[PDB]
């Protein structure tokens, strides 16, 4: 309330003294007009409102989109460096309450704490997916700004400090106003890997040796007088940038070679910087027998020649330094690592050698494991348990790539290149074989040793890049890559035919072939897919014990509902489970998520919970998608609590799980399922003219025109776009359609199955926080708004669908707050309902905003009353305006496009989320 | 005795734990005995505390003068922090926001005057590698983190993981302090003291200038300045004498000079670069000049659209509608060319990269940044031209593409041996033989002369050698890396004109400014005279252009006189030589050669600044920063900032508002006393033959070069001026600082009784002469003359003890009239906590006084016997073999090193 204001009234003077009075004082007529319809409900506000944002000169229109815009985004930081306060002073969910929670309250003992910490591993998966409506030129913005305003708040600085850190303030807040907030162009898959990677240098590198030391603090502190080895990997981190080419034909087999190169090139930099940072570091004289010979083999060896350009220990380091000696050597086959990684990317080609650089992550360990073994046997431990292992837990966590990369192709790309295999040779059409035919045909080729893949083979466009994408497998190095994904898997010829034509095209050492259960019918025959791989003798020997499952929230939700699939993939986790461990084969599951409910975001401590019991065991994949990797990574705070939220939520889950669900739960949950994925179908998929409503009501069209990604009926369509128009409206379709009917089907085959539908509340944490979540999403819903779209832009003969699509959500909302115990939205939680009072008047200006351009869009020939000019910039007509010639050629009339793209990255940032 | 007692208490802890209680509490009984010598006088005492310091193990007694040395080094890291966090309480020594305000307010200058007096100001801080840094640089890097977490540990707001965590890291940082080996086992190359001077460039002064500036600005606004000061003005620059001045060091080498000029060069190319992306990403705004978007589109169009796939950041080609991200992206590639082509040179001697691939000046730099700031001011954008641009454009005007201008020195016999082996060679006659205005006419003819002097034929020694290669690589490289050639020992003009001869003979195409060092009491006498020859030929005025550089030394002038006349002839010669230049046009710029210690001329700056004579400054002048005050002035970044502003103010009030000139009859008394005082210390270090065996015999001056502090490898004016401070220094006496002002004291109250008021009147009112005697009563704080009896009664022969005690009564006796003049009742009353600092490290000090004493006279003497004691150390020899051919018998060596580290960091100074 004290943040807001501030950043805010910043803003507003920023904006009068560049662009004149006028336009600050419009922007604040239209936040008291909007809280009066927030504040009120008079519906007749959002009609002043449509009056004042008509009429707008082009270049005003712009230019109170983007106020509104930058408004929102300051209110947001305003949002995190007020709870990153209240978090901090909340210290004056926790890694050492969990441990101790752990060894008091539920009375583990701290040595089989001890052993769950050094089993567990959390893999976060940072992907690319298109739901980061900022670019990062903003975003470097926002972090100045948030450390401005930190700063700012200290108890200890001068007034003169204090005096320079506002004026700081005010040009960083000036320097996001005056950029281009719209991205011209699309970007390059290796651009979205960039964006990625950046989180991996500013936050995520120096994040995990800082974590990795408070979970030893946290050991100590119930009785553990050992640290956690640094072998352990508490946490991992991979990444789809470059390796995920499901429908993106742009992420091509060179640019999964680039990545690669240009990772291993990063992690090279990183490492100089450390190991630069330890020569310096590490004088001491007493050393191991085993360093003591080798610091004298390596000084003898090298010749006493100098290096002039070096800027640190440029002669020939003397043997009575052992570990300079021994670190010299490492940072010299660093340099060599760098720059034939650098090489390599210019042109495939190195002077380098591969012996002069380090190609094994146990070539690397092994002298820094020297120095540390040395450090100790001399009584130096303490001196060993700095930086150095810091660097060693660096090693284990990043390797020589930085991040693993996944690699995703569709099923049916895959057979399309096995069916032309067999239709070039004599075999047949593998395309019209059964699926059983096909998993005995894999499997006799898997056992023979006989090559399949001819030369000659004929290749359309699709096929060339399916297998010049296994050739690049080939030639980089195996720790370069994660696992191979089968997007849309369904059956098990799916995964076998990945493993043959990952062995037909040369992969020497193949990666891991993970099947992706993505619709609801693949969901329910997943764990009798992945019981006959594992009752298949060739795939048990190739797998050896271990597999991994992925499963998505996001087309799963597309296909069903949001109740059913939630339910579904709650079985497939559990069904699998079990054939697993009766298989004896240790599965870890893929969870895909998203930053929205609709695709399976929140908290992640209970996203973690609402997961079956006996399902995790400390072996767990998450995927950071797009905008969320901003959210969890975007400062030291926020990294260090996404990497003690996973870490402590899973090491909970497995000692303490939570409750398997009563027998009557599961079967009210079946049939609730079969009822809501029925009523969401019925109207998303059966209506006959749910589409042409469903383009007129929401923005949905418009989506690509923010250019946020690579990628170049209702059945066609991503599951992010699908979101993103119903968090767009404020109504939120998708995410709640069916559970009303769900919830009704089941009162009324039973009125006392109200009463168990309040005992799973209260007692299924799956069901608590799957219902929990959904009232989240009605506390960020608005039927006006949906209404006001309706009205603008559909069509009369629809509009009586429209209602019927309010009434649903009306009904939904009031049964949720009385299966819960609640009386209206958010009780117990008022922190964020009071950001969502504050918030909530700019974005129903957006979205007034949207759905009136929108209609200047579609009817050319809406007749407005032409205002003044506002700002004094472009006041006098001589000459266009900047602002909008920015947009040359715009399919639509002057400023309309760029007022539009404005309000879609407006609403995102006041709802905090794209899709 | 807040973090003083804490530091200690771990470092205790951490060398219980590794070698056992036993060595802990011998260290502690140590203190006991020493504290008690402290608090009584007790003679006795020590001769106790040396009993058990003779008789342990060769390893243990290197541990033990090792441990004193870690705690006095401790003791010093807390009182930086207790001082910095007084500071910082103290806003919650002047600010240079109060200097502003008081010059308006109170002086009555207008903010205009005083803008514009800011606008003309130039203190140019001058980077030596003076052997004067006792602490390796691994010990200095692991001090910045030990005073680091120590600061982190006292915050307002930590949790108890956080301080736990931070505790367990000062720890481990204390203990691999301690597992260092203290001794540099080799002497460093000169192209190594000139990493350590760049280190500070890097990691406070890059950034720390235009922090500063931006403090410059807000002050300017809060005394109604409404505009900033303009990043051409050059409020601070830095120079550097690393790899330049070769007086007395053979070993820096014409190469030398060249490694550290390119070196200098590529280092300003890396911190360049990183400004230049992490400002490419920055300014991502599209509005911009008319000017700006032709070369915008101008640079697009040219540049074909090829990627560069190992680029992190703009790997593509840069849209014309991002103008600045467009223009900063050729700066870019430019600069990675400008660094790649140093670093070219340097490894071999040549480059594939040409200069018009580069930067080849700050012209050529300058030109995209200005066009940059003044695009953005001319679309409203000026709060953005402000922010990481300004601090940049400032960056440049400061630092260049050599981050630091290089001095050259060499002194003046060096140059007349080569000038003499030319005429000899041609038959001319002999140079050195001729009168001073013969030297000047023949230097004058060959200038005012066409045809070449130096012949390819000339025989040369190996010195001649190095003088003719170095003017010779001055020739070879840019001008722009270079200041001025500095001349020690100049005496007459005809040393300037020496050397601008020599440069043009040898092909400096545009020659440096010739600077002449005035180090000696006779040269600073005759200087207004040498200074006025020069400025009164037409040929050499025609060629300085109305600006003119002298040096004058604050080291070997104190040494010719004593402290008293040299400060009051140093006062002097700036004095009337400032007299000279104003007559005849000039505008003088001062070079002051301070040291660190008071008796080479150290103190506080906005004293010394304060000292020198009014209408001396004038917004122009230059002081060189000695070796170990490198890391005093910019160890930390809350030290650079007090070390900018200290100068900055202190100059700025100096021009405005400057001191009083003194009152004739306190200049008559001064030159009075000056006579009396240098005759006095004259009669006991010139004269009287057996002052050198005693110095020799009574301090540690003949082992100071094993410490391998610098690159540098008879009788008594042989010696250096820091070999000379140092060793009085270790002993606790301060001879040279002190000698003649006894004397001279009471001759000016027996030959008057009145002028003892007169003593006192100069005292209250004359800055120069209370910032002299003040710097006097800090000495005679540190001062002892009991340690000084110590090291006569075991190393001083019989008959030289006599000659021994009358200095030490004559210490005493300054101490009492020095005091009398101060009107105050003991040494340092209204200073109390830097008193207390001392009552808490003396006992320390005076443990190593005592184990240093005993230890030269167990290497001097082989006789002397002493009974060994069963060992300290669990651990025992790996310690002693670290020396493993020592001129002394195990052990002895390296305990008497750790013992001169460890007084110097007790004493707070070297030399
Ligand atoms: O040896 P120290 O004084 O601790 O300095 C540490 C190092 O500093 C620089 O890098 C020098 O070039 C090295 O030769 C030296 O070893
Ligand atoms: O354009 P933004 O999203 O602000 O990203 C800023 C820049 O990021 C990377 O450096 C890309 O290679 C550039 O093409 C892009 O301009």
């Amino acid at each position: 309330i004290e943040y807001d204001a501030l950043l805010v009234d910043r803003f507003l003077n920023i904006l009068q003294d560049l662009h004149g009075p006028s336009l600050r004082e419009f922007v604040q007529e239209c936040y008291e007009v909007s809280a009066d319809y927030e504040g009120k409900g008079d519906t007749t506000k959002l009609g002043e409102l449509g009056a004042k944002l008509t009429g707008l000169a082009p270049a005003d229109a712009i230019l109170v989109a983007s106020s509104i815009l930058h408004m929102l985004n300051l209110a947001n930081l305003a949002e995190e460096v007020q709870i990153a306060h209240r978090r901090r002073n909340s210290k004056l969910s926790d890694i050492e309450e969990t441990l101790k929670r752990l060894v008091s309250e539920v009375g583990k003992s701290p040595e089989e704490v001890f052993e769950a910490l050094k089993n567990q591993t959390v893999d976060l998966v940072f992907t690319a997916h298109p739901t980061q409506s900022a670019r990062r030129s903003l975003l470097q913005k926002n972090a100045r700004i948030r450390n401005c305003l930190t700063q700012l708040n200290a108890k200890d600085i001068t007034d003169d400090d204090k005096q320079e850190l506002d004026e700081a303030l005010q040009r960083e807040i000036q320097a996001a106003f005056r950029t281009d907030e719209i991205r011209r162009a699309q970007p390059t898959p290796q651009d979205e890997m960039r964006y990625g990677m950046s989180y991996i240098h500013e936050t995520v590198w120096k994040g995990v040796p800082k974590f990795l030391r408070r979970v030893d603090t946290a050991l100590k502190n119930i009785g553990i007088n050992e640290r956690l080895p640094y072998n352990v990997s508490l946490i991992r981190f991979s990444s789809w940038m470059g390796g995920d080419r499901d429908g993106n034909p742009r992420v091509t087999p060179e640019v999964t070679r680039d990545v690669c190169l240009l990772a291993r090139m990063m992690a090279a930099n990183l490492y100089i910087d450390q190991i630069e940072e330890l020569m310096f570091e590490l004088s001491m004289w007493r050393c191991n027998d085993e360093l003591r010979v080798r610091a004298e083999e390596l000084h003898s060896s090298s010749g006493s020649k100098v290096t002039k350009y070096y800027i640190e220990f440029w002669k020939q380091i003397p043997p009575n330094e052992p570990y300079r000696v021994i670190l010299g050597h490492v940072r010299d086959k660093l340099y060599n690592t760098r720059e034939r990684a650098r090489h390599l990317l210019a042109s495939g080609v190195s002077e380098i050698s591969a012996e002069s650089s380090f190609t094994s992550i146990e070539e690397f360990l092994e002298p820094l494991e020297l120095c540390y073994k040395s450090l100790c046997d001399c009584g130096d431990k303490a001196i060993a348990d700095g930086s150095l292992l810091d660097l060693l837990r660096q090693v284990f966590t990043f390797g020589l790539s930085l991040v693993k990369l996944d690699i995703r192709q569709e099923s049916e790309r895959h057979t399309d290149v096995i069916d032309a295999i067999t239709t070039h040779l004599g075999i047949g059409s593998y395309r019209e074989w059964s699926e059983d035919k096909r998993q005995e045909w894999l499997l006799s080729e898997l056992r023979g040793k006989r090559p399949l893949l001819p030369p000659d083979l004929p290749q359309t466009e699709e096929i060339a890049d399916v297998i010049g994408a296994f050739h690049v497998l080939a030639e980089l190095p195996p720790d370069s890559f994660g696992p191979y994904i089968i997007s849309m898997a369904t059956a098990p010829s799916d995964v076998l035919a990945v493993e043959l034509l990952q062995r037909e095209c040369g992969v020497r050492q193949p990666l891991p072939v993970v099947p992706l259960f993505e619709r609801l019918a693949d969901l329910q025959s997943a764990p009798a897919s992945v019981e006959r791989l594992f009752s298949v003798d060739w795939y048990m020997d190739r797998i050896k014990g271990k597999q991994q499952v992925m499963v998505g929230y996001s087309d799963s939700g597309k296909d069903a509902g949001r109740l059913s699939a939630a339910w579904q993939l709650y079985r497939a986790q559990e069904e699998m489970a079990q054939v697993a461990k009766r298989y004896g084969v240790k599965l870890t599951l893929f969870h895909g998520r998203g930053g929205t409910v609709g695709r399976g975001g929140g908290p992640t401590h209970l996203a973690i919970l609402s997961q079956p019991p006996d399902t995790i065991n400390g072996s767990i994949r998450v995927t950071v998608q797009g905008e969320v990797i901003e959210f969890c990574f975007g400062e030291e705070h926020l990294c260090f609590q996404t990497l003690q939220r996973f870490t402590a939520a899973t090491l909970e889950h497995g000692m303490h799980p939570p409750v398997s669900p009563k027998p009557e739960w599961r079967k009210l949950m079946d049939e609730m399922a079969v009822v809501a994925t029925e009523e969401y179908r019925s109207v998303v998929v059966k209506e006959a003219r749910f589409v042409e409503y469903f383009r007129s009501a929401t923005p949905e069209t418009e989506y690509g025109r923010m250019n946020i990604g690579s990628r170049p009926g209702i059945t066609t369509l991503r599951a992010i776009p699908w979101i993103f128009s119903w968090t767009q409206t404020r109504f939120h379709l998708p995410v709640w359609l069916g559970v009303g009917a769900a919830f009704k089907f089941a009162i009324d085959k039973d009125v006392r199955n109200f009463q168990v539908l309040k005992e799973m509340y209260n007692e299924w944490p799956f069901f608590r926080v799957t219902l929990d979540l959904l009232e989240m999403v009605f506390a960020k819903g608005d039927p006006g708004i949906a209404g006001l779209y309706d009205e603008l832009l559909v069509a009369e003969e629809l509009k009586p669908f429209g209602k019927q699509l309010r009434d649903k959500y009306v009904e939904t909302q009031q049964l949720l707050l009385q299966i819960a115990g609640h009386k209206d939205i958010l009780e117990g939680d008022p922190f964020l309902k009071q950001g969502l009072v504050l918030r909530n008047p700019y974005i129903t200006t957006l979205n007034v905003f949207q759905a009136y351009t929108l209609k200047r869009i579609r009817d050319p020939n809406f007749k407005v009353t032409p205002q003044p000019p506002l700002s004094k910039e472009f006041a006098d007509e001589n000459k266009p305006a900047g602002l909008v010639k920015l947009n040359p050629a715009s399919e639509y009339p002057p400023g309309l496009e760029d007022t539009l793209i404005l309000t879609m990255k407006g609403i995102a940032a006041g709802m905090q989320n794209t899709g």
